[PDB]
């Protein structure tokens, strides 16, 4: 590439394999927002809780792949793997899954960081920072928030209604 | 008529039938709602959501008054039943008896569409899948998800007083 | 399910298929975007294109999505196969494989209508008819459009720059 | 200095030597500029281009000056050697000149950082990255976009004034 300067193919691939994982996240988060949706679930405000987050991860998939041809390396998509469940449960069990979901995001990028500071590439470690790592922290703070509050409010039913109401 | 074409006498009855089925509806829909408007029952949310319904049907009915109108039918109105019940218990038991309500709609809507069809009436079809089909399917949808939210509630007294103040 | 009327299995397996077909042809668009967007391509009007029909095609999904749960059907998601292709070619070859992909879902669309029509689902038919179909048609007139553009102007460099910058 | 702190005679002596390659840039550009403003070159789109960009430099140096300042270093000003060339041939030439230029500026920046890295000193590091790493990046993506669409271009005459009317 003509314009490609400091950048490996370490990490050249690295990201790739991130955008994959954001992709999946996203997809994830869609099967969550519509499972919510179900008549016989029927908790709005947990199915727009998760269908931002569906809309969030789409996002920085893009900012990765747009950050991939600024840099000169190149896209290479692979086969997203579906959701690792059907239905979700309680908002509980979501929210759960949701927090599992994002440390792993997060630990990806904390990988991928490592790595670019392991091949002295700055402009990586930068990209990262200002746009990836402080996200992810607030999102998890958000979702721990969340679950702590679920779980005070478990008359479960009462407590499922009233936290979707009042903090959603 | 002068400007009858392609409106065969089927229709024209079965449309009739469906007029007396919405009045009919809308006649339910007055009594649930003055219900929940009694000093002993008291669930304003819930009279407002009968009401806002009566007048739905209502204009339903006026809407194919106009089309048999439109297509040179001619409207015979037959009396209307009272409705099935003069107290409607619980908002759990009237949210029942609505979604039953409206699956009967429906399925007059689904039967003289397929009689449209049937006579090869193009315009009785649009006209049902403009207007009523999805109307009917959204309310249903909508009462699904009401109901589901009721039964998660149920401390019922405090559940019905929290649905009607927070949903409706 | 409670809301459940009219609406077949096979329908609602088929709802699931096309909600599949929709993801990986956004999934595709996203690819052919970033492809003209990398530094030895440089199509930006040809990037945006691709681009918003990713857009185009999730939104699709999701309005499938929004239906399979309003007739009481149930979500089913399966992996998203990867595009078919890593890289490209010029204007002209994406456009072609555009119009190839557009077709099949064209197809996919007519399929679940005739099913529809054989399952005596009209409120499915209209959903097709006033959401898909005519939006079908009318993006692949403007395909085959620029497609003819597009051969017209192949000095195939000179070509495909004039394009890019004056109709995309 | 009084307030001098965790700054390294390396690292102020570098910062020195970066404020001349950027105003050097920047002299660069203004010969750029120039050239192509001439009556038998005369690509206005092509002098503004180079024109932007050697007041962009300019601006580096200075920032790189302030912040020598904040930092209690002090600024040393070399000779200015004058650009390599003084004519610039082809648009594509200059466009090839250009981004070995910026190559030159980046890999300088890349090499600043890691200096201050080896000396411990973050406030450069955040310096560097925040201000010039990024810049840098979507610079050269642009330069190396422009070169890809002048080269698809080359009727070599028809090519480079269809570039500067569409493109810049
Ligand atoms: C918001 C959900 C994101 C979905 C639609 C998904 C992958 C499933 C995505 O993340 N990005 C896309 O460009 N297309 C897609 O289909
Ligand atoms: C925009 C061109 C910059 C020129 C004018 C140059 C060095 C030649 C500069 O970079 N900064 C200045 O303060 N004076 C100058 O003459």
């Amino acid at each position: 590439s003509q314009i490609r300067q400091n950048y490996s193919t370490e990490v050249e691939a690295a990201v790739n394999r991130l955008v994959n994982l954001y992709l999946r996240a996203s997809y994830t988060y869609l099967s969550l927002g519509f499972y919510f949706d179900r008549d016989d679930v029927a908790l709005e405000g947990v199915c727009h809780f998760f269908r931002e987050l569906a809309e969030e991860k789409r996002e920085g998939a893009e900012r990765l792949l747009k950050m991939q041809n600024q840099r000169g390396g190149r896209a290479l998509f692979q086969d997203l793997q579906k959701p690792s469940q059907d239905e979700w449960g309680t908002t509980l069990d979501a929210m759960k899954a949701a927090i599992v979901l994002e440390k792993s995001l997060n630990q990806a990028l904390l990988d991928l960081h490592a790595l670019g500071s392991a091949q002295a590439d700055p402009h990586l470690c930068d990209f990262l920072e200002s746009h990836f790592l402080d996200e992810e922290v607030k999102l998890i703070k958000k979702m721990g928030d969340h679950l702590t509050n679920i779980q005070r409010l478990v008359q479960a039913g009462l407590g499922e209604y009233l936290f979707e109401r009042l903090t959603l």
